[PDB]
């Protein structure tokens, strides 16, 4: 690889960075809406209080308008859902390790609860908050609001940095290797400079994903992630062995490699700095589907692309990684839903399942009446889309269980919705092929209604190849598709995914039957259960 390959293609320019003028050919529409307007200035010049005065439809009438509410706006976290909600955005916060308050939960339900019909949150998949309904008009005040209340919704979408996973068990869990809450911390202040908007991370080639890993169960799927930091000790020091690279997309999916580095604990953040940087500087930014970070990393080869960080590091130093890793490859993930003992004396934590991730203002106020009444006001979400709510008095277990509102929200729902995720779908997602979090419930009550089991099968439905809902992750995974029924109309199907594994024994999943129209998966999951996965019928 020519060392003309190494210039870095982009300059800070006024506190912004730019391709630079000979990098600008050959470039995706999105670099162009890029180097059209910087879309940071939407937050950090406040572009946002004058845009959200002109009516939609005059918006709709210019490009630079039309690209900023479509595109440019997911810096801040908003995104237009023209084609299934016109008008109205999404909305995705930073929520580093999945924490949440009371108090922030009942801001975001207040927001919510304004839209009515169109109003609506869900927990996702990297285990954050999405709220529903909001309208531009309102984006100034809820930007307030958000920040009076401790949250940012900064760069959580398009070419940023997505939301740093941790340890849901982090800080409470007698089994922890790290507490992840520090370092997710970190991560989440570094990429969005203290909330007031980091330029430096924010004009990647591509999305990227970032897990600090504190867990033998490897609850943060390090081996998806763009990068993980994985606890080692190396010649008697704490620190991390870094993985880079894993992504899913249409075209392709891999695992993480490793870099080949360990950096000591108090190097995370120069770390994730060092790599955005080399990602940055170097990446193609042709079709979309080869801009992933480890498409850099194949072209460069990882040794190549290892340099690349060594020389973006403090005094370019970057010590190779530790042989070993504190993580124990002798070890069954645990069920976290249900009561769990604490760390601390005399506290447990509750598990509890939240049906394909989707609440109402409601149901999101009565979730921070018990975080409140039973804990100590803190939620903390999953990446299975549920939650967990940490610090009760063991004492209080008793009367926690008669809650009327854990009879929805089950601390022991039947064992096939334990392991369910589904992404948003075509009830919003203009992406969607097909409906995902309402057939998938449907579907998955009937299979458990015509078999027990007692493995824990986790089950992914996603609305289309994107795979936001992980289908190559999952025992059985569903990828919506169009297929035909026996008399050749048009139907909403799934392809159908086998050979997932999660923790350190992680594999990919593959289709295993394509097409299957959804109506005819009850009995083809039901076999399935049966014939590999040691269910018996009723
Ligand atoms: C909400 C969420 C699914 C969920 O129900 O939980 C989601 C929802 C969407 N994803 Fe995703 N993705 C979600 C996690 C993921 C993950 C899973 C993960 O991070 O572990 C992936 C696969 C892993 C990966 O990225 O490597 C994922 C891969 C994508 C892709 C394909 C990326 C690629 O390289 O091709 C797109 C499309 C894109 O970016 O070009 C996408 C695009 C989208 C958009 C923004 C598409 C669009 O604008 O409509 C979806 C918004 C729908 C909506 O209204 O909610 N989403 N998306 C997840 C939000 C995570 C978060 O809080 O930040
Ligand atoms: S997998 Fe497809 S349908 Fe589901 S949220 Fe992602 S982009 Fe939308
Ligand atoms: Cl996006
Ligand atoms: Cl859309
Ligand atoms: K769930």
């Amino acid at each position: 690889v020519a060392a003309e390959r190494l210039e870095p293609r982009v300059e800070e320019k006024d506190g912004y960075w730019i391709l630079k003028e000979q990098f600008r050919k050959g470039i995706n529409p999105q670099e162009k809406v890029k180097i059209e307007k910087e879309p940071m200035k939407l937050f950090m010049e406040n572009g946002i209080e004058e845009l959200a005065k002109i009516p939609i439809e005059e918006i709709d009438q210019s490009k630079l308008t039309k690209d900023d509410i479509d595109v440019r706006l997911k810096w801040l976290g908003l995104f237009h859902r023209r084609k299934n909600q016109y008008g109205r955005f999404m909305m995705r916060l930073k929520l580093p390790n999945g924490v949440t308050t009371s108090a922030q939960t009942r801001y975001l339900a207040s927001v919510i609860r304004k839209y009515g019909k169109e109003g609506c949150a869900d927990i996702t998949t990297r285990q954050n908050w999405q709220i529903r309904g909001v309208v531009l008009p309102d984006v100034p005040e809820i930007l307030k609001g958000l920040a009076e209340v401790g949250l940012t919704s900064l760069q959580s979408g398009m070419d940023n940095v997505r939301n740093p996973v941790g340890n849901p068990l982090a800080g409470i869990d007698p089994e922890e290797i790290v507490d992840t809450r520090p370092y997710t911390n970190l991560l989440s202040q570094f990429i969005t400079g203290n909330s007031r908007g980091n330029p430096a991370v924010s004009n990647l080639p591509r999305k990227w994903n970032p897990c600090v890993v504190g867990s033998h169960d490897l609850y943060e799927h390090p081996h998806i992630n763009d990068l993980a930091y994985m606890p080692a000790t190396k010649d008697g020091r704490f620190g991390f062995n870094l993985l880079v690279g894993g992504f899913f997309s249409a075209k392709r999916c891999d695992e993480a490699i490793p870099l080949d580095a360990w950096v000591p604990a108090d190097d995370v953040v120069p770390v994730c700095r060092a790599i955005l940087e080399a990602f940055r500087d170097l990446g193609f930014r042709g079709n979309r589907q080869k801009c992933r970070m480890m498409w850099l990393i194949d072209e460069l080869g990882v040794e190549g692309f290892r340099a690349e960080v060594e020389k973006r590091m403090p005094q370019q130093q970057l010590e190779r990684a530790s042989p070993e890793d504190l993580v124990q490859k002798q070890w069954e993930r645990r069920d976290y839903l249900g009561v769990h003992p604490q760390k601390q004396e005399g506290y447990s934590f509750i598990g509890l399942h939240i049906p394909v991730g989707r609440v109402q203002a409601d149901d999101m106020d009565e979730l921070a009446r018990l975080a409140d009444e039973y804990g100590s006001g803190e939620i903390r979400l999953t990446v299975e889309q549920n939650i967990i709510i940490p610090n009760i008095e063991t004492s209080k277990i008793e009367a926690l269980l008669k809650e009327p509102v854990l009879s929805t929200f089950s601390p022991d729902p039947p064992i096939l919705m334990k392991g369910l995720v589904a992404c948003t779908g075509n009830q919003f997602c203009g992406q969607a092929i097909i409906e995902t979090k309402a057939r998938s419930l449907k579907i998955t009550e009937e299979v458990q209604r015509q078999v027990s089991l007692t493995k824990p099968v986790r089950m992914h439905w996603t609305g289309c190849p994107n795979t936001c809902a992980q289908v190559q992750v999952a025992d059985i995974g569903f990828m919506g598709c169009l297929t035909r029924d026996k008399n050749g109309k048009t139907v909403e199907g799934a392809d159908v995914f086998l050979g997932g594994r999660i923790g350190s024994d992680s594999h990919l999943g593959e289709v295993y039957k394509k097409a299957v129209p959804c109506d005819d998966l009850v009995p083809l999951v039901v076999d399935l259960l049966v014939n590999n996965f040691g269910a018996v019928p009723r």
